[PDB]
């Protein structure tokens, strides 16, 4: 049961693009070593209920995980394709978010609801995740239909630790529904991001194509 190199994959997803080297020891156990990253504008000018989203990333992530197929010997491809992924990553990722809340549009942050009013308001966030050795857990589907290639999709999360975080608006004096100003509410949401257990996780989704040769 030694791990045999079998090829590579190309992938794209929420942490950016890249790919991995692949090994398989048997129908149940395999290994991926890869990189995701890039300077990418994940969305620009994207309008939803009066509000434009912009997100930019600048990521360097390199990972190593095992892929385990509980039913990897199954002749059902719906079961043979399922796997759990587990390992760790070097993580050095940076996200810029911008919400431009338009005229008379409404946004909710930490339970407090604000209105854009006559001019709207813009809210910005910088999130920086740095961890040399971040544990990773994920679930994927990669059914076998070819000796030469296949496709896959995966969702998981890195236990990165809380990011460094900065939140800001170009109008902090707006009062929300619970009475806190926008400045104060952002401060509060900044503290939750910087400390709550929930935000120690960096979620991820991706898809791609495998090549075996």
């Amino acid at each position: 049961n030694q791990l045999i190199p079998v090829g590579a994959r190309a992938e794209v997803g929420t942490t950016g693009y890249g790919g991995a080297l692949l090994w398989q020891a048997n129908p149940y156990v395999g290994l991926a070593l890869g990189y995701n990253g890039g300077d990418i504008s994940w969305s620009d000018d994207l309008s939803i209920n009066g509000t434009k989203y912009d997100m930019d990333m600048d990521n360097k992530l390199a990972y190593l995980n095992a892929e385990i197929r509980p039913w990897g010997a199954s002749t059902n491809p719906w079961a043979q394709g399922l796997y759990v992924a587990a390992g760790a990553a070097y993580v050095d990722n940076q996200y810029d978010l911008t919400k431009n809340v338009g005229t008379n549009a409404s946004v909710e942050i930490d339970g407090n609801r604000f209105n854009g009013g006559a001019n709207g308001v813009s809210i910005a966030g910088n999130l920086k995740y740095d961890n040399d050795i971040a544990p990773y857990i994920g679930f994927g589907f990669a059914p076998k239909f070819s000796k030469n290639w296949g496709v896959f999709g995966e969702v998981g999360a890195y236990y990165s630790g809380n990011p460094k975080v900065s939140l800001a608006s170009n109008n902090d004096a707006l009062i929300g529904s619970d009475g806190r100003t926008l400045g104060k509410t952002l401060d509060d949401q900044e503290r939750k991001i910087a400390n709550d257990d929930k935000y120690k996780w960096l979620p991820v989704g991706k898809v791609g194509v495998n090549f075996y040769w």
